[PDB]
Formats: C-alpha cells, structure tokens, sequence
C-alpha cells in the first residue's frame, strides 16, 4: 500500500479506559493490569472489556496509523463511532458502530455480523489501519508481510465522528499480558 503519507499521531484517552488498564506516560502504550488501577468511574469508561479509545476524532479525510501486537494471544483493533455504548455487554459490529478485526484462539476475524474469517499466512507483529472518511472505507494491513491487505470494510456508514479503538484482551491464560503500542511515524 501507499497510505503511509496519511500518518497521524494517535494518543490514548485515559478517561475512556477500562479501570484495569495501565497507559504509559506518553499515552502511546496500554496493557492489562493485574487489578483495578485506582481511578474514579465515569460514564466514558468501557466497563465490561479491556477497551480504550484514541483521543483524536476524525470527521473527514484520510488517516493512517500502526499498532504493535507482538506476542499477544488476543486483541481487537480498528475504529468506532464516538457514541458507541460503553457499559454492559455488546458485540463488535458495524451496526453497533465498530469497524474492527481481532485475534482470538489462534484465528483472525473481521468484526462483521456475523464475523468473517481472515486468511493470514504470516502472523502480524504490527497492523496498519487506514480510514477514508469520504469513501466509507476502513482497511487493515499486515506490516510484518510487506504491508499485505488483511481486510477492507467498504460502504461504511460511520454516522458520526470516528475514534481509534483498542482492546488489549483479557489475560486469563497468563500468556496475553503484553501491551498494544502505537508505532512511531
Ligand atoms: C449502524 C449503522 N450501520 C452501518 C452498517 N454497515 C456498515 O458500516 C458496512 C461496513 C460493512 C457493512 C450497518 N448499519
């Protein structure tokens, strides 16, 4: 791909984070803590899952960023509406305001309804995410495999401002403690 020149500097929004997440000083890394991280509750925090939003809001243009997923067993990545549900149980779908892919139990899937199997020969260590607001496109790229396409959501109905979306996943296994990291430009 040739989307690198739309690179944007993403930072994480602490106020949206599940109360167990630990965000680095530079707001570029996030991991699951082993306990509640001693913050007050608020209506923005994702309550049920280890999710957090980027601070940036996008309503036009083309945007690109990269995320490091090295040695994780489970994670979700993509974008979502600013007004997505924060509390209780929900599925990641375009109907609910999410455009995402994930790793779960050694398989990669796109968050369609129902979910779509992805075909990845080289397990990615870094994922590129491209958003074209006007075109209604969200695309995912395998940076480990020379930028190869993973998945394209087209005919997207954003219906609001978009925010970068992250889920570090649970760590029931003891094998999923590693962080998500926003990679430098
Ligand atoms: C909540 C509004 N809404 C949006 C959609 N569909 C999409 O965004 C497309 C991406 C692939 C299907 C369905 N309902």
């Amino acid at each position: 791909h040739h989307h690198h020149h739309h690179m944007v500097h993403i930072t994480l929004d602490r106020n949206t984070a599940n109360s167990w997440l630990i965000i680095s000083k530079d707001r570029r890394q996030v991991r699951m803590g082993d306990t509640h991280q001693n913050v007050s509750d608020n209506k923005e925090r994702f309550s049920n899952y280890p999710m957090v939003l980027g601070a940036q809001r996008f309503s036009s243009g083309k945007m690109y960023w990269e995320v490091d997923v090295t040695q994780k067993e489970a994670w979700d990545l993509g974008v979502c509406r600013d007004s997505v549900q924060r509390k209780g149980q929900f599925s990641l779908s375009p109907e609910n305001g999410f455009w995402t892919i994930w790793l779960w139990q050694d398989s990669y899937e796109a968050g369609t309804s129902p979910q779509t199997t992805l075909h990845i020969q080289v397990p990615p260590c870094q994922i590129g995410i491209f958003v074209d607001y006007e075109a209604g496109v969200v695309s995912f790229y395998n940076i480990t495999d020379h930028g190869s396409l993973i998945y394209t959501f087209s005919e997207c109905v954003f219906a609001g401002p978009l925010r970068p979306f992250f889920n570090v996943g649970f760590n029931y296994s003891g094998g999923n403690a590693a962080p998500l990291k926003l990679c430098p430009l």
